[PDB]
């Protein structure tokens, strides 16, 4: 029940990792459900259109599809940037 | 066989770091069937009802689905709360 | 093109951070292939069934599905065991 | 509002690992989104024909399919290596 090599004492500091995968996993998505609802679409119906990536072929066929990702890479990064700073400042407890 | 540049000997305490990836992720997976299957449902047929974020449009249409998103962040990472404390304690050793 | 805010350098050790993510999740991948292409049949076809976690209901309908991905817990921690130990010694270099 | 057990003060260097997960996922796709939709279409219209791993049976039905995940496993670190080179020097900053 206590000290051999199969079962170390408790669960210990092994703690803070599983909540970091499962919190870091759970966070990943809020980042992501406000760019892919809200600021996707926000700069969709001002700043310009949404994407462009369909584009490609090459004496085979690849894809610009790639780039597409980055320019995600890029605004999904965005998200992150507003997400702080609004916050960061309206930190309210309940 | 031995020792070069690309391969330093054996995979070394990469072992931990892998073990990391593959059992924090499957773990990530344990904690969500347990909120997916019982939790949720649970605090759906009693503290109340389930979810609401099928809410908006905003001459343009963005997402409450956003805070859909965080209030799960909040009630995924309750029943970690839940299991951390139901399981340091009974755990029994087979 | 040198030394200010927005751009330190070059991508500095961010580079074994990335790779970590990237090579970690690769790896998680193979992991499942074997458990769930080899080792589950496997131990589907001799040591006995496969799962059994259809199981519940209870004046609501929670599920004891939250088991079985825990026994796959299990089992998927197992397939790195006989994945380390198999691919420790017969480390052949092409 | 400052300091209890609940709230800490701000959400302190817990920054750089939320953009851990973040950012490193995010990665994650840009790396593959390449492999997918370039590279693999490459190596498949030059090198060599795609994938072989619709290989296996065995007394029972076991697969080669494992293989494939590591083939790739293999051809997935291997965009990355021909990402760095490619963006380490050309790093334009528009």
């Amino acid at each position: 029940m206590l000290k051999e090599f199969k079962e170390f004492a408790l669960k210990g500091n092994v703690l803070d990792l599983a909540i970091a995968v499962v919190m870091g996993a759970a966070f990943n998505k809020i980042i992501c459900s406000l760019v892919e609802n809200i600021i996707m679409p926000l700069i969709g119906k001002i700043f310009g259109s949404v994407d462009f990536a369909k584009e490609w072929s090459f004496w085979g066929i690849k894809y610009g599809l790639f780039i597409q990702s980055v320019i995600d890479f890029i605004i999904i990064a965005f998200a992150l940037f507003i997400f702080v700073k609004i916050a960061n400042t309206l930190m309210k407890k309940e």
